[PDB]
């Protein structure tokens, strides 16, 4: 709960590849 310069773990690994 504290990476600023990675956006956590880049939005979820981009909300893992468009996957709800």
């Amino acid at each position: 709960s504290d990476t600023r310069y990675n956006k956590s773990f880049i939005n979820n690994k981009h909300l893992n590849e468009h996957a709800h």
